[PDB]
């Protein structure tokens, strides 16, 4: 099956799934390679081939650090690159359902990877299910990460910043110029992500290039306004210097350290990414999306409060446990092999690791709010979950929601409650960050895969909500006898939980604890 | 002029004021002497006389600790008793229009003084101006403060509590009996008063015993959700059986310690009270109101969030600078006679003056919400007066006229801005707690006092609102063009500034300090 696209002709590979069949463009190129010259520069467009390029297999993943703090443990590696690292890894996947749809709706995956990681070739992002199931058209892009995706010098044409949010943008841009050729509709496309890659899908709402490449937008367990999401022009500058510092391109010309720092070969830049910061903590993101004054014209903030992003429908969610994942990445007393029972200066100490340059009263306040029990053993333990997931996760996710929907919009929030019968997490970590991405894709309606019959049933729901949220603007499931999902409003503040067992309309998602760290804490 | 009682006559005497006359009655007792078994007992019902009674001087004060501080010094000697101490103090003062009016609305004073000290018979009390100017009945009381009005052993009739809180309630009785044979009509009933003696009047507002007795109430600087006006079941023992070991009663049966402490020199009694507790403030109160059972039937704050208490009109306000009087009686730094700019580390020690069995983070956070400036020589003097008057004085009266007004009466709220050109203390302490009282009396409408024209026509109208709010439950001056006073409601919190110059409208006064102090602080 070959398909004519703008550049040049593609071919795909048929795959069978559930009885059924989806055709697959694993590795199609959607820029130049950013190589040599092109090394920290906005993408460029790409040139028209002959032949039939081949998108047999999926491309190269871009460099990165990879996570060795568990070898050969699936908890860890499955999120991993599977794939050559390689600067040349500007490539994108269609899944597409077979026989070939009229007008399909268009379903875009921005992974996450705290913008430092992460690749579209992930077994749990392979949107092959996804095709089969809902007749959706599933588009992913690999999208530059760390330094050579973020390093920022403001105003510099060189190194501007932001430039893996543009290779997102060129990508999306490539689904408009493209997608009608694999019979889906550039006018029904649906942005949606996890972790960096929801803080990226908020920030195409911001953006004014953004706005007439998508219709709607789907947020999983990130924003931009989450505490690592956005990197100051201040700490911006600091860490370019001190990754020139660190290279020896320490220069006074700032194009000359750029084009020093272009000739260190990749794996020198990655090697210096972790300490261009004296104190990082498990959620660092040293090279991270800036004020750049193109991708992002102002603080991010300022037009969230003011009102000044794409006026379309949002589908937002968390997980009943976010910060879990990040305690056993450097908090003493932590373990994924144990209970984790920590004391109360475990805690303490704890909270040094993850707020480094914190006041000491700010330290106490966190302590304070968290600590008023209602005795247990894993009271502490508990807590400092709790206090990571809140301040990274929840609270902004619930913040960026009252305040987009304060503008008009329908926008529908969800409490992912359930834990995968599969995790190779210990059981006090809970309901992880990342753990409902595998329901989202439909993983557990392969039946093949050892998920239980609860499992199954979750995600054909969640997969047909999603769908219809994509579709039609509106996450329900009409057939079943489902929970209807109220709109969130920034009064009653409804939202759907997600489990197994019942699924329920609640109001206020942890309102104590938000108030804390959206009111009061910042002011630290 | 002769009056007869229910319980024998009484002969008042004749007054010259502003060209016209006022009958006082200076000096009627209300009750049996609470002497010998009497004291600390609540008061007794008067048994009548034959010939007549001579109210011609105000009787005595009761027994209290006079304010030493300042030897000579008018600012604070004119609070100071000026009648003779003595426990025989159960008694009222009368002050009627001349003619004698035909149904005049009567107004109640309360005194303040930290229900520790205070009289009836200061000049700054004197009804004489009122019920000339405003043809209204103007009544006052002495009451028992101290161990000898408050000293309380829950449930023990001997020392029950609250017995100063009976008297007055008792004064009242006196009142709805005697009131129409001055010439006054017992179904308007206005109680007023100033600190202690607002939150007294805020106290009879939840007595089911005095709602029969008034009809509206206006508050003055002070209501019982004050942090100092309620003292816990828990403190009030400790302290009585404080007193009874100082005094050397300590004993096993609980009417064996009253029966010593009724032996006692009254001044023995008094010596004692400052000790009961081993650190207080300026601002202690070491016996006041409890939850009695008799009273008071349960802890107050609940009775107000819950709606239980007399539905009608209230007048609450606040001065400017409530909290600058109390950092010369303690506060490192400070003087009545110079400047008083202080350092950082004199405002941190100020905290631990008045918030001495407060964590150290309770103290950081104070410091934290008032040390952010806009430096300044005076930011931390003017900042330690703000903490001690908005935690004190104007966050609970504003808390109380939210959550009274949130059940459906009209509430008023001021704000008193007005400096007395006559103020004996420093321009630094500005519009000091206690000043507006003289205004409110319409001390200026007398020429001869020294205050400016200004000064003369702020009274005037001060005196008109109050009036209006007490004959009609509408403090307006509906004569003179004048600002109409709009009703206090939840939502837009209006309230009126009082000042010479211009008089406002404003809304949401001190919005940011009594978050701090009425959500955050009471968790420390
Ligand atoms: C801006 O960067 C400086 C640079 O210091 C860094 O040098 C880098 C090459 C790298 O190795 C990095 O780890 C190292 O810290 C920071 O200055 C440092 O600040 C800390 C304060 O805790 C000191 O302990 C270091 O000694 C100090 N180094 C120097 C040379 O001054 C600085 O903290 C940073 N500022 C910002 C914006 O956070
Ligand atoms: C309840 O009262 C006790 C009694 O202690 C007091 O004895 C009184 C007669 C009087 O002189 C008073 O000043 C003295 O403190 C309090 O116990 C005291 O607590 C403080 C703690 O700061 C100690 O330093 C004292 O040594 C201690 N004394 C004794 C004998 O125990 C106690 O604080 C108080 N509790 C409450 C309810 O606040
Ligand atoms: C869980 O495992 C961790 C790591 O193995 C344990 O934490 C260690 O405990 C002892 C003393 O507390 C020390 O030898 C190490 O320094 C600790 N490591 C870290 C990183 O804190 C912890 O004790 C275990 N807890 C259990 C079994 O509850
Ligand atoms: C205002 O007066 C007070 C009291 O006289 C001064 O505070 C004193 O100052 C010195 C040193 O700071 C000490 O000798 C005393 O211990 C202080 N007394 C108290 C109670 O704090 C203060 O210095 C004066 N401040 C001025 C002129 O600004
Ligand atoms: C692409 O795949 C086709 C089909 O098998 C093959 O014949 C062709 O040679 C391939 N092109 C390459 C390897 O570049
Ligand atoms: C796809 O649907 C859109 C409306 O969203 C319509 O305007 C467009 O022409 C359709 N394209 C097809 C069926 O080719
Ligand atoms: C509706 O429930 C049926 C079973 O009665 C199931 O086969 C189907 O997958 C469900 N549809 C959705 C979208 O959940
Ligand atoms: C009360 O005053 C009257 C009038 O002057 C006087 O004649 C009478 O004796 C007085 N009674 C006393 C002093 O008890
Ligand atoms: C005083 O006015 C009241 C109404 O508040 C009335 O009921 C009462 O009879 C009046 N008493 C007089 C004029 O004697
Ligand atoms: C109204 O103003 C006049 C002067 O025109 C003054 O004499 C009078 O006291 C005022 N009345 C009140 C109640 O303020
Ligand atoms: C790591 C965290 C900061 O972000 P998401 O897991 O991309
Ligand atoms: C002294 C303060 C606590 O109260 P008022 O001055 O009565
Ligand atoms: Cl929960
Ligand atoms: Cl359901
Ligand atoms: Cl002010
Ligand atoms: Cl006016």
């Amino acid at each position: 099956i070959i398909i004519a696209t703008k550049n040049g002709k593609v071919r795909g590979m048929q795959l069978t799934v559930f009885g059924g069949t989806v055709t697959a463009f694993l590795g199609i190129p959607y820029a130049q390679p950013p190589l040599g010259r092109l090394r920290f520069k906005k993408p460029q467009s790409l040139t028209k081939w002959s032949d039939i390029w081949n998108a047999t297999k999926y491309a190269n993943s871009c460099c990165q650090n990879i996570d060795q703090s568990f070898p050969g443990f699936h908890g860890s590696e499955m999120w991993n690159p599977n794939t050559d690292l390689s600067e040349d890894c500007l490539y994108l996947n269609v899944w597409i359902p077979a026989p070939k749809p009229k007008n399909a709706t268009v379903l875009i995956w921005i992974y996450g990877g705290g913008f430092q990681t992460g690749t579209s070739s992930l077994h749990v992002y392979d949107g092959k299910f996804l095709a089969r199931v809902e007749r959706v058209i599933v588009v992913s892009m690999n999208y530059r990460v760390g330094a050579l995706g973020f390093l920022a010098l403001p105003g510099n044409p060189e190194a501007p910043g932001n430039m893996g949010l543009f290779d997102q943008q060129l990508a999306l841009q490539w689904v408009q110029k493209n997608i009608a050729a694999f019979g889906g509709n550039p006018k029904s496309v649906t942005l949606f992500g996890e972790s960096a890659g929801a803080a990226s899908v908020s920030l195409h709402l911001l953006s004014p290039g953004s706005h007439s490449l998508f219709t709607r937008a789907i947020l999983q367990s990130g924003s931009f306004n989450a505490p690592w999401a956005v990197t100051s022009l201040y700490e911006a500058r600091n860490r370019t210097l001190n990754l020139a510092k660190l290279t020896g391109c320490s220069r006074e010309n700032e194009t000359e350290i750029i084009k020093c720092l272009r000739n260190k070969d990749p794996q020198e830049i990655l090697l210096n990414e972790a300490f261009v910061v004296p104190y990082g903590t498990p959620l660092s993101v040293n090279f991270g999306p800036t004020v750049d004054g193109d991708f992002l014209t102002d603080m991010p903030d300022i037009l969230l409060e003011l009102g000044q992003f794409k006026k379309t429908q949002i589908l937002v969610g968390v997980n009943k446990d976010e910060g879990t994942a990040f305690l056993v990445y450097g908090a003493p007393g932590f373990s994924k092999d144990n209970n984790s029972i920590i004391t109360r200066k475990e805690f303490q100490e704890g909270l040094k690791i993850f707020f480094p340059g914190v006041s000491e009263f700010g330290k106490e306040s966190i302590l304070f709010h968290y600590t008023d029990w209602v005795q247990r053993p894993e009271n502490y333990r508990e807590a400092l979950g709790d206090v990571v997931g809140d301040y990274n996760f929840i609270c902004p996710a619930l913040e960026f929601t009252k305040k987009f929907s304060e503008w008009g919009n329908n926008a529908f929030f969800y409490y992912f409650e359930h834990r995968s019968s599969k995790l190779p997490w210990p059981e006090w970590m809970g309901v992880m960050h990342g753990y409902e991405i595998e329901f989202v894709f439909g993983l557990p309606l392969e039946r093949r895969d050892q998920y239980t019959k609860a499992e199954e049933i979750l995600s054909r729901s969640i997969v047909k909500r999603w769908a219809n949220f994509a579709k039609y603007g509106n996450p329900q499931e009409t057939q079943n006898q489902s929970t209807s999902w109220p709109v969130f409003k920034s009064t009653e503040q409804k939202y759907l939980t997600l489990n197994t067992e019942s699924t329920r309309i609640m109001t206020k998602l942890r309102a104590q604890q938000c108030r804390f760290w959206t009111s009061f804490f910042p002011k630290v």
